[PDB]
């Protein structure tokens, strides 16, 4: 436990005013060699005062004499009783086993001749055995949030919220740097720390956790935190909390009786806009699209499902955490919903019986393991998921399901100062924390990574709330850098090489009005030029999306402009009568449902090879990540027959938003009404 010990505050001044280093020491050796002070101006490497705080506990009752390597400069209290005061002494104090004695030490030396501090806390037993106090006998002060209803003995570091960071540092700015076995927390000094690659922190001196999450500002920056918490959420202004949805991977529909439809499904976590404007809702939901492709006639007929029959549904799922904190003992409950509000099933996992962690940016079960079946194989008491005839017709019509997941996440792994360890705390519940996170942060949702919606929350002021006014200012620019890792190599804001102007900015109706007001005040008509001047407030909702795609009402990417789709297919690696091989970006493939292949004769007449709405699925991804478009799949497994070399092979792309998933009113099953985009056209002789 390299984080346990006494907590020390080292000041350059004589009167505990200018804290230069805040760090813990594991043993009674409270020294800081000048060698580990390279992030401190040499001039300020002289410590004229210091304060240490914590507890001492003993594992064998005895009478003890405390001594220090500089008693003449030390005043020391044990449970508010003064035991050393500017003179060495041999007074004994009885220390009882299994008790916690509060320790406080102050040190003052004017104008020391050495940089740093050489200082040790000793004790002597009843056997006259004197030694530097061991790591086993020391523990940190309890830097947890106090109660509403929460003397002296010496100097007090102003620390209104009891996180451990002095009020002045949180307000004016601080940083941390790891030297060997320790993390030194120091005031921000621009002329040293910028070119050392250090991060400048500010936080609220009134909020134990500035993001209102369950990890203290001090715990976050000193690494006294769950290792599974996302690295961006180690910043005191970025909230650390789980965000869980269910991903359905495939589905099997069957008729209930004493022939089946088995289809892959694609599932996306959603964010439902209002009317144009981002939504206010913080609920977890995902929408499932069932593959409409060919396996003949309707599913219902294939299953032999008639008016008085019932259909059964089974599926494989995983839980996905797209948040910034892990989950340990409770997976959230999920409703499987048909249409608007027809609940087909309640999906639950057993409380306190998780087989593994559900970590940020990860899955439950993990990808190397089998997914969860809604009705497991040997689980014969599991409730079947059934639907009547009408309900099944509705399912075949929409081929869509919804998964509404609650926000019940179980207990939190928190740091324990008693033993200097992170452990699951049974008295801490994510439900006791989420509402405050949601109430005190601005939310940004960004899809730049892979077009999936990723949500982050950033501590921001509430100008109506006195406590939330004590927070550091937060610009839109800074939030994007700290929460999402946007950067700016030459002062130009980017996300992973991509210019900021490539992304659209959308807000809820309240946030929009706020932003427009700020723009008018800045005499700006464009948000890009003033991203570093736009201020965020608590409860803003900001949606940021790649401009190259079309989005549905759930803000899922479902298409792109014709030119974007065409350009994406310009890179043909190989063409033959068997198919096309080409490089297609991941993001473009995400918005395509498949392709239509046609042969056009010299007269301009056409033969469509795969002429069914449910025959678009002729594209596959190779191991090397290239896309193969298979001409043979729906051509009776034969290469195209091109009767004359001057005939053309035309291949069209179909985007998700233009995909037809059922025959038309009149029973048309062809591709004739499908809105399609030409992406390849070559003559027989050009193909070879
Ligand atoms: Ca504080
Ligand atoms: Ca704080």
């Amino acid at each position: 436990s390299s984080s346990q010990g006494l907590l020390g505050y080292y000041f350059s001044d004589l009167n505990f005013q200018a804290p230069m280093v805040v760090t813990s020491s594991t043993t009674g050796d409270l020294s800081i060699p000048s060698s580990e002070l390279e992030n401190i101006p040499s001039e300020n490497q002289y410590f004229q005062s210091a304060i240490w705080s914590g507890f001492i506990k003993v594992k064998k009752s005895d009478e003890y004499t405390f001594a220090t390597s500089a008693d003449n400069h030390v005043t020391m209290w044990v449970d508010d009783q003064e035991v050393i005061n500017k003179a060495s002494n041999s007074n004994k104090i009885r220390l009882e086993k299994g008790r916690l004695y509060q320790i406080k030490i102050q040190y003052q030396r004017e104008n020391p001749t050495e940089k740093g501090l050489d200082f040790k806390l000793y004790w002597t037993d009843s056997q006259n055995k004197k030694e530097v106090i061991s790591s086993d006998n020391l523990q940190l002060p309890e830097l947890k949030q106090k109660s509403s209803n929460s003397t002296s003995a010496g100097p007090t570091v102003p620390d209104r919220d009891n996180d451990g960071i002095p009020d002045s540092l949180e307000v004016e700015g601080y940083t941390v740097d790891v030297k060997n076995k320790r993390t030194f927390l120091s005031p921000w000094i621009s002329n040293i720390h910028e070119k050392k690659g250090l991060t400048k922190y500010k936080s609220s001196p009134e909020k134990w956790s500035t993001a209102s999450d369950p990890y203290s500002d001090f715990e976050k920056v000193t690494g006294r935190i769950d290792k599974n918490v996302s690295p961006e959420a180690r910043h005191p202004l970025v909230a650390a909390y789980p965000i869980v949805h269910v991903d359905m991977e495939n589905i099997i529909l069957s008729k209930n009786e004493d022939r089946t439809i088995s289809k892959n499904t694609s599932t996306s976590r959603t964010h439902t806009s209002e009317v144009v404007s981002a939504g206010f809702s913080n609920s977890n939901s995902s929408t499932v699209a069932i593959d409409h492709s060919l396996s003949e006639r309707t599913w219902a007929e294939t299953m032999g499902l008639n008016t008085a029959d019932t259909a059964r549904l089974n599926a494989n799922i995983r839980y996905v955490n797209t948040g910034t904190a892990p989950i340990y003992n409770v997976l959230p409950t999920t409703s499987l919903v048909l249409g608007k509000n027809q609940t087909l099933a309640t999906i639950k996992a057993k409380e306190n019986q998780l087989s593994q962690i559900l970590a940020p940016n990860n899955y439950y079960p993990s990808k190397n393991l089998a997914p969860i079946a809604l009705n497991a194989q040997d689980d014969f008491s599991s409730t079947p998921i059934t639907m009547n005839y009408n309900q099944f017709l509705e399912l075949e019509k929409t081929k869509q399901l919804r998964l509404d997941t609650d926000q019940v996440y179980g207990n939190i792994a928190t740091y324990n100062f008693e033993n200097g360890r992170v452990r699951v705390d049974t008295g801490s519940n994510w439900s006791e924390v989420l509402p405050q996170i949601q109430e005190t942060t601005a939310r940004i949702i960004f899809n730049g990574k892979d077009l999936n919606l990723v949500e982050r929350r950033i501590a921001a002021v509430n100008p109506s709330d006195p406590l939330e006014t004590t927070k550091p200012d937060m610009t839109l620019k800074e939030a994007l850098k700290i929460a999402f890792g946007f950067n700016e190599p030459n002062g130009n804001l980017q996300y992973q090489g991509k210019d900021i102007t490539e992304f659209d900015f959308n807000f809820d109706q309240q946030t929009l009005q706020n932003i427009k007001n700020q723009l008018a005040e800045l005499n700006a008509t464009n948000i890009y030029e003033v991203l570093d001047k736009i201020k965020l407030n608590a409860k803003m909702n900001i949606l940021i999306r790649d401009k190259r795609f079309h989005y549905d009402r759930n803000n899922i990417a479902v298409g792109a402009d014709e030119s974007v789709v065409k350009e994406a297919h310009r890179e043909v690696i190989n063409s033959s009568t068997e198919g096309l091989l080409l490089n297609i970006d991941k993001d473009i493939r995400k918005i395509l449902s498949g392709y239509i292949v046609e042969i056009e004769d010299t007269e301009g007449l056409k033969e469509v090879i795969n002429d069914r709405y449910d025959m678009l699925n002729i594209s596959s991804l190779r191991q090397d990540g290239k896309t193969f478009i298979d001409f043979k799949k729906y051509n009776d497994k034969l290469p195209l027959y091109i009767s004359n070399p001057n005939y053309k092979v035309n291949v069209y792309a179909v985007t998700k938003e233009n995909t037809i998933i059922n025959p038309s009113e009149n029973g048309d099953t062809s591709t004739n009404g499908i809105k399609k985009i030409l992406i390849f056209s070559k003559k027989g002789y050009e193909i070879g």
